[PDB]
DNA sequence: TGGTTTGTTTACCTTG
DNA sequence: CAAGGTAAACAAACCA
């Protein structure tokens, strides 16, 4: 009652901006974003395998292609998938 | 090849 | 209504 939601206040926008945030880069791929909240979030320290991600993921992918505050950046490397940032010119 | 990952949208509920 | 969390339909790109 102290908490909007099981992992704190934070909505899923905000736990994304931290973990773009935390990268001396400013930027992070989709599945580096779900290794922070796996490896940062207490939650979801142990909703990390296939069975039980699958939820929250989701949840993540709408996040970041939903809000104009995150940007994707392309990566070729070669199969490599997109760069996500926080949007310089603000949400 | 066929299953998985990444992305984009739209829909549905619930709160405030 | 608006905001968020949660589901889900779809498809291009990946990848085992
Ligand atoms: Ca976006
Ligand atoms: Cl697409």
């Amino acid at each position: 009652s102290s908490r909007r939601n099981a992992w704190g206040n934070l909505s899923y926008a905000d736990l994304i901006t931290k973990a773009i945030e935390s990268s001396a880069e400013k930027r992070l791929t989709l599945s580096q974003i779900y290794e922070w909240m796996v490896k940062s979030v207490p939650y979801f320290k142990d909703k990390g395998d296939s069975n039980s991600s699958a939820g929250w993921k989701n949840s993540i992918r709408h996040n970041l292609s939903l809000h104009s505050k995150f940007i994707r950046v392309q990566n070729e490397g070669t199969g490599k998938s997109s760069w996500w940032m926080l949007n310089p010119e603000g949400g």
